[PDB]
Order: C-alpha cells, then sequence, then structure tokens
DNA sequence: CTGCCGAAGCGAGCACTACTGTCACACCTATTTTAAGCCCTTCAATCAAATCATCTTTTGGTTAGGATA
C-alpha cells in the first residue's frame, strides 16, 4: 500500500534502506508528481491567489505548502 | 568716729619626630676572559584565515519525453 518502506526495501532484498526506497518511488510516483487536476486542488489554489496576487505577480509555487504533490 | 565675727559656698578624705658642620668611604667606572642562558627590535620564510572562480544542489519557469482533466 506504499506503507512501511521498511518492509518494502527489505523485500526488495538489494539491502536498501526505507529512506531510499521512499525517495525513490516518490521520484518516480505519479501519484506525487500531479500531472493531474482536482477540483479542490483548483479551487484552493484560485482562493490563494485571489487572497494575495497584487497585478502581475503571484506566488506560483509558495502555494504548494497548502496543496499536495505539488513543487 | 573705727572694728569684730557669723552664713553660705568653694574645696578635701573613706565603703567585710628639624636641620647643619664634617669626612671618608662608600658610591662611581678605565678593561680581560669565558659558559650557558638574556631583554628589546627587524626582516624573512613559512604558515593559515579570508576572499574569488568555478562546479555543482537545488528553487522558479520553459521545453517537447510525458500526462490527466
Amino acid at each position: 500500500g506504499h506503507l512501511e518502506w521498511q518492509k518494502i526495501a527489505e523485500e526488495l532484498g538489494t539491502s536498501r534502506s526505507a529512506f531510499q526506497c521512499l525517495q525513490k518511488f516518490q521520484q518516480h510516483n505519479k501519484a506525487l508528481k500531479r500531472k493531474e487536476w482536482t477540483e479542490e486542488e483548483d479551487r484552493m489554489l484560485t482562493q490563494l491567489v485571489q487572497e494575495m496576487r497584487v497585478g502581475s505577480h503571484i506566488p506560483y509555487r509558495r502555494i504548494v505548502y497548502y496543496m499536495e504533490g505539488r513543487d
């Protein structure tokens, strides 16, 4: 279930640890790197942009702290 | 017309280190020779702290490997 990555590393059998396995998976996890879009992400992105943006300047990536699976 | 002697307030003795006239002998330095240790300067050889140049780790945006909504 993408959980207990110590067990995942042990099952891998190449002497990897949980942290390395998780790092590699997250760097190649479609669920994390959101090529997709969701309604709540769009709504909250619009809300934060409208709250903060002045003129043509918006906090393009500082919104990522609030919305998951982004950069 | 001059002169004696009282009343009250004072007082005593007991309770089983600054100068000056001399004076000779100290102070003082003329140099020799070591043997290991001296203080300060003064520059030179070596060092290490800080700064610059460039490779690289990651933080916002564009590209065409890559994808949903």
